[PDB]
Order: structure tokens, then sequence, then C-alpha cells
């Protein structure tokens, strides 16, 4: 790539998050995930002490369009300054001579949020899964606080580490790899208004937060499973989710308050790590 041909502020916003060439080791064997745009490499991130750090390297398939490099750095440059414990956090971007630029993550163990809880082999207790939720409107709290608009909050975008800490991020493999979820953008994850507008707002991340509540207390189940990708006629017949077996009366109408008809009516991402504070506490275990 030619450094010189991209947005001035931009080359000096990926200067001051730069990892050198010979301090990343990109392990090209391992990947994690590829689509159509992007692929994901396990790498090594040597710090100043030598000391050895677990990532996960982003990088283009192809660096020919000036628009796909420059929104690719952006996206990377977009979550530099996020520093929040339920919130993925950038390590740096490394610039190569040869190549696409690599955005560097640290290492989730546990994947995504989705898949996690549907892997029959792990037994998260409705607490625990209420706790998960607790930790994406933490997140999103703060990014909301940040007036940063999501667009695509769901399961499969959030991460999991080592800890059980959720990650709120923009994973977009299910996307990358077109997934059946987005139709031409993730319909069932939206708000009416924006399946009206195609414009999003902090209220509508709020109503892609009710969704994906109701993903964790159905452990990962897809949302309206018998409705394709018709979701906006299916609303307006006045429809909602279904509330799931597991899932308390009190999230439940949380959930409702998330899909009000009315986005300013919606709760506040504060609202909802108060109110989702309080059910979780009612949980021993
Ligand atoms: O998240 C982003 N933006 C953002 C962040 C916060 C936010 F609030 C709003 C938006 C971006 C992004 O590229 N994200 C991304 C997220 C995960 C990735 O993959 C990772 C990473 C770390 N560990 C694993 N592990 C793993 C293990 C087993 C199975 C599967 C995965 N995969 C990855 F490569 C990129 C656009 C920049």
């Amino acid at each position: 790539i030619d450094l010189s041909a991209l947005n001035p502020e931009l080359v000096q916003a990926v200067q001051h998050v730069v990892i050198g060439p010979s301090s990343l080791i990109v392990h090209f064997n391992e990947v994690i995930g590829r689509g159509h745009f992007g692929c994901v490499y396990h790498g090594t991130l040597l710090d100043n002490d030598g000391k050895k750090i677990h990532c996960a390297v982003k990088s283009l398939n192809r660096i020919t369009d000036i628009g796909e490099v420059s929104q690719f750095l952006t996206e990377g440059i977009i979550m530099k300054d996020f520093s929040h414990p339920n919130v993925l956090s950038l390590l740096g971007i490394c610039l190569r001579s040869e190549g696409s630029p690599l955005v560097v993550l640290p290492y989730m163990k546990h994947g995504d949020l989705r898949n996690f809880i549907r892997n029959e082999t792990h037994n998260p207790t409705v607490k625990d899964l209420i706790g998960f939720g607790l930790q994406v409107a933490k997140g999103m709290k703060y990014l909301a606080s940040k007036k940063f608009v999501h667009r695509d909050l769901a399961a499969r975008n959030c991460m999991l580490d080592e800890k059980f800490t959720v990650k709120v991020a923009d994973f977009g493999l299910a996307r990358d790899m077109y997934d059946k979820e987005y139709y031409s953008l993730p319909v069932k994850w939206m708000a009416l208004e924006s399946l009206q507008t195609q414009k999003f707002t902090t209220k509508s991340d709020v109503w892609s937060f009710g969704v994906l509540l109701w993903e964790l207390m159905t452990r990962g189940a897809p949302p309206y499973p018998d409705v394709n990708t018709d979701i906006t006629v299916y609303l307006l017949q006045g429809r909602r989710l279904l509330q799931p077996e597991y899932c308390p009366d009190p999230l439940y109408e949380v959930m409702l308050k998330c899909w009000h008809p009315k986005a300013e009516m919606r709760p506040s991402f504060s609202e909802l790590v108060s109110r989702i504070s309080a059910i979780f506490s009612t949980f021993i275990g």
C-alpha cells in the first residue's frame, strides 16, 4: 500500500498505534476465520520485555482498492480509544512494506458469545447468562457515553475471554461470510424505524440489545426462525419474540421495553445496567 494516498489524519492516527513488523509473528497456518473481505490468524506479539502475547491478527484479502484499505484502517482506529472491561480493545496496527496492514486484537479464548452459549459442552446457569447480558449492557453504556452507535449488536459479534468476560465487539465474521442473517443488514436485530429508514441510533442499539438478551435466554436460538429475513411486515402485525421458558418475567419486561415502538421511549443503557443488575442479584447461582 502507498500511505501517501490515504487520508493524512487517518495515517497519523495509525502511526500512534503502530506495531513494528518484527514484533509480530503471524501464524498463517492457524486460521481463526476467513470471509469474503477479511481473514483472522492466530499471532504472537512480543512486548518490550520479550513477553509473548497471544493475539488475533486480522488482514484484508485484497489491498488494491483505496476505499477498502481506508475503511479497514478506519475500523481499527475507531476502537483505539475504547478502554472498558466489556469492550474489545486494540493492541495495535502493523503496517508492512508488502501486503495488507494487520489489525491486532487480544486473543479471546472462547470466541464469540453466540457460539459459546450454543456449545452444549458448556453449562452456564440462568444467572450466568443474565450476567453475560449485564456485561454487554455495561459495554454499551460506555459506548453510548462516547456517542458511538454500534449498528450490529448481536451475540455473534461479542467476544468472550478466558475469564468469561464479555467484550462487546464487531467481529463481523458471519457478516463477512455472507451469513443468512444479513439481507439486502442484520434485519432480525434491527429496530422497526431502522428497517424503514436504514438509519441507526443508540436507541436502535437498545432494540438489538433486547434481541441479544433473547439470544442469551435461549442459549443461542435463531430469532424468528420461521420468518424469512418479511420481518418488517411480521413485526407490524403486532408481534414480538416470545418469552423464553427460562427467561424471568422481569427480564422479558425489559426485552419488551427495548422493543418499544417509539425509539425515544426505550430505556437507556444506563437504565438497563441498573435494572439488569437488580434482576441478576436475585439469583443464588
Ligand atoms: O471489533 C471491531 N470493532 C469494534 C470493537 C468494539 C466495539 F464496541 C465496536 C466495534 C473490529 C474488528 O475487526 N473486530 C474483531 C473482533 C474479533 C476478531 O477475532 C478475534 C479476536 C480475538 N480473539 C478471537 N478469538 C476467537 C477464538 C475462537 C473462535 C473465534 C474467535 N477472535 C477480529 F479479528 C476482529 C472492526 C474493528
